[PDB]
C-alpha cells in the first residue's frame, strides 16, 4: 500500500565511497531507476525490520548525512595477504551474499560503517568471507544487516551489551566463563548510541512517536512518472519557500495548501517518527538499530 518508499528522507544517497557508477538512479535514490545497493532492501521479507521503518534511513543514507561515521579503514580487501582489520568482526557473522557483489558493508563494533571488498571483477563468495572471480559486476554494495538509522542527541556512554546468560556475542567478550559453554548463531537484535559500542539486546522493543517534522513527510511532482521533491522547498503557514505546495491533512495543518497551484503534493510517511528502544529497563533514541545473525556462546555448565 505504500507507493513511497523509493522517496527517501535525507538525501537519499546510497552507494559507498569508491563505488560511484551507478549514482544516476542511487544518488538518490528516488522513484525511477534500479540501485543495488538498495532494491535489495524491498524485496519481501528479505530485510523485515528495515521494512517496518522504510521511511527512515539505511545505513549507507546514515553515512551521507552524517549521522554514522565511516570506519578507518573505510573497506576492507579481502584478498590482502596477511589480513585486513574486518576480518573478525566478519567471520563472527554469518551472511549470504548474491552472487557479482564487489563491496558489502556494515555497521561495526564502533558503531561505524565498514565494508569488505574484492578487487575488479571479483565477486564477494556467499558467505560474504572470500573473493573469487566472476559477465558484469554489481555497482554498488550489499547491506549485509537489517537496520535502520535516524539522527539523534540522546547520549548513549553509560550503555553496554547486558545479556542474560551471554559469555560472547559477536566479537564482544562480555563476561568471564571459565565453564562449559554452549554455540549457536543466533540472530540477535542491537543497537548504536551517540557515544556507544553496539548493544546487543536480549529483546528489541521499540516505540514510535510520529510528529510533523520534515522527514514525516514524502512529497512528489510530475516529471514533465513521479519524482522526489525536497519539503524544505514549501512554505510553512505564515512563512515563504521557493515553490507552491499541497498535501493531505497532516501536510496542510502545518504548510500552505495551494491546491492546483502546486507544484508538488506531500503526505504524511507511514511509519515515519522518532523511534526510542528500551535498553536495560530505560528508553533511548539510538542512531540506528538492526539484527544480525552472529556467533553467541552462552553458560551451559
Amino acid at each position: 500500500e505504500d507507493p513511497h518508499l523509493r522517496n527517501r528522507p535525507g538525501k537519499g544517497h546510497n552507494y559507498i565511497d569508491g563505488m560511484t557508477q551507478e549514482d544516476a538512479t542511487c544518488k538518490p535514490v528516488t522513484y525511477a531507476g534500479a540501485c543495488s545497493s538498495f532494491d535489495v532492501l524491498l524485496e519481501k521479507g528479505k530485510f523485515p525490520l528495515f521494512q517496518s521503518y522504510a521511511h527512515h534511513r539505511t545505513l549507507l543514507e546514515a553515512v551521507h548525512d552524517t549521522i554514522i561515521a565511516k570506519a578507518d579503514p573505510p573497506s576492507c580487501d579481502l584478498q590482502s595477504a596477511h589480513g585486513n582489520p574486518c576480518m573478525k568482526e566478519k567471520l563472527v557473522m554469518k551472511t549470504h551474499c548474491p552472487n557479482d557483489y564487489q563491496s558489502a558493508h556494515y555497521l561495526n563494533n564502533d558503531g561505524k560503517m565498514a565494508s569488505v571488498k574484492c578487487p575488479p571483477k571479483y565477486e564477494l563468495t556467499e558467505d560474504c568471507n572470500f573473493c573469487r572471480q566472476m559477465a558484469s559486476l554489481k555497482k554498488g554494495s550489499y547491506p549485509l544487516q537489517d537496520l535502520f538509522c535516524q539522527s539523534s542527541e540522546d547520549d548513549g556512554s553509560k550503555l553496554k551489551t547486558k545479556m542474560k546468560g551471554v559469555c560472547e556475542v559477536g566479537v564482544q567478550a562480555l563476561k568471564k566463563c571459565d565453564g562449559q559453554l554452549s554455540t549457536a548463531h543466533e540472530v540477535v537484535p542491537f543497537a548504536v548510541f551517540k557515544n556507544s559500542k553496539k548493544v546487543y539486546l536480549d529483546k528489541l522493543d521499540l516505540k514510535t512517536e510520529e510528529n510533523l517534522l520534515p522527514d514525516s513527510f514524502v512529497c512528489f511532482e510530475h516529471k514533465g512518472e513521479l519524482k522526489s521533491f525536497d519539503i524544505s522547498q514549501c512554505p510553512k503557514i505564515g512563512g515563504h519557500g521557493s515553490k507552491k505546495c499541497t498535501g493531505d491533512a497532516a501536510f496542510c495543518s502545518a504548510y500552505e495548501c495551494t491546491a492546483q497551484y502546486a507544484n508538488a503534493y506531500c503526505s504524511h510517511a507511514n511509519g515515519s517518527g522518532i523511534v526510542q528502544i528500551q535498553v536495560s529497563g530505560v528508553w533511548k533514541k539510538p542512531l540506528c538499530v538492526g539484527y544480525e545473525r552472529v556467533v553467541v556462546k552462552r553458560e551451559l555448565s
